[PDB]
């Protein structure tokens, strides 16, 4: 549940239609933390367990508390780990629709990884959800070099990380409803539309 490695341990013989790559927040357990498994359960409910791979960003992404103070809000090692999943998905399952997400430092990571990934792969990322986005103000509520229409930011009123602070107050810890509802709904809408368009071609 809190750790999923469906992509890392998967093979090209059993590609799903959709691959979800997700980054947890600082201090969180496994590779999905508390919000990852909520989004995952709703994706699985729509696509079936065999129709979506769930993949957390583990490995070199240790979700270190001090790395939140780096300019991009996470480390280059962590970005490399997420980019590695984007690459592995594109190579193993080149027809799969990709979706992404992250919470807190994971949201900074997801944004930076989406910015940095090869443009051919980025086109395949139909949508991205960001919870408690620590670079919301700095990036003006967007992911750099990625369409606003494909991006959904959940930033609670009074979550100070969304207005430029390095301060965690209680609203930063209240994204359970979004994770279980609006966020997967957004990703499902985007992924379904991307899949429909590919069937058309």
């Amino acid at each position: 549940s809190i750790t999923r490695n469906d992509l890392a341990n998967g093979n090209s013989g059993s590609c799903p239609g959709v691959i979800f790559i997700y980054a947890r927040g600082s201090t969180e357990s496994g590779n999905l933390g508390t919000l990852g498994p909520r989004v995952a359960s709703k994706l699985e409910a729509k696509y079936g367990k065999n129709g979506v791979w769930i993949q957390g960003v583990g490995g070199a992404y240790r979700a270190t508390l001090g790395d939140n103070a780096l300019p991009r809000g996470t480390s280059s090692a962590a970005i490399r780990e997420m980019l590695g999943h984007f690459s592995d998905a594109n190579q193993k399952c080149p027809d799969a629709v990709l979706i992404a997400g992250g919470y807190s430092q994971g949201a900074a990571l997801a944004a930076a990884s989406v910015t940095d990934v090869d443009a051919g792969i980025r086109e395949k990322i139909a949508g991205a959800v960001l919870f408690g986005y620590t670079k919301n103000l700095q990036n003006r509520g967007k992911i750099p070099s990625y369409p606003e229409d494909r991006t959904k930011v959940f930033c609670n009123t009074g979550d100070l990380v969304c207005t430029g602070s390095l301060i965690v107050a209680a609203p930063h810890l209240a994204y359970q409803s979004a994770a279980s509802g609006a966020a997967p709904e957004f990703l499902i809408q985007k992924a379904d539309a991307a899949g429909a368009a590919a069937a058309a071609l």
